[PDB]
């Protein structure tokens, strides 16, 4: 496949916990604003129904702050094209009911290509897709995923085979 992102399915991380959140996951920034005191937990976990490799990337939420992407995880760098036209997949669920996450993508301007809003998880892995067109001249972009949504406390949501594809 052609993929415009790196590590979409974190099979080339360890598995583990991630305390290094900016660098400890090829092809992804993580992070967690001071405003969440209750910070999450981040793990690279290898399990038999990951849907993509062995391996899921798990964000256990104890606590939220102000905004919902106080808790995002992000792909970094997507590499595109002015004009192009993407269609962006991955998958996710939750360990149980009532979580809510938001799939964005946008540029290092912090403006936004498109987004997949609220989408509600529900405990069995379902896709999530959206198409954008990067409307500007960049070439290399980002996809910030928001976990930070106070129905989320005290759930752990996986996500899995992120793919930004040439439409
Ligand atoms: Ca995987
Ligand atoms: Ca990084």
């Amino acid at each position: 496949m052609l993929v415009a992102n790196i590590n979409g399915g974190f099979e080339s991380t360890p598995a583990g916990v991630v305390t290094d959140l900016a660098e400890g996951v090829e092809g992804w920034d993580l992070n967690v604003g001071s405003s969440v005191t209750n910070p999450p937990v981040f793990e690279v976990l290898e399990t038999s129904d990951a849907p993509e490799g062995n391996k899921v990337l798990a964000v256990t939420v104890n606590g939220v702050g102000n905004n919902p992407f106080n808790i995002q995880a992000t792909a970094l760098p997507v590499n595109v094209r002015p004009g192009v036209t993407y269609t962006y997949t991955i998958r996710a669920r939750a360990e149980q009911d009532g979580a809510v996450v938001s799939f964005t993508v946008g540029n290092q301007s912090f403006d936004e290509y498109g987004r997949l809003h609220h989408q509600q998880i529900t405990t069995e892995w379902q896709p999530f897709t959206f198409e954008f067109t990067v409307s500007d001249q960049e070439t290399v972009i980002r996809a910030p995923i928001h976990f930070g949504y106070a129905a989320n406390v005290g759930n752990t949501i996986y996500i899995d085979g992120l793919a930004i594809v040439d439409l």
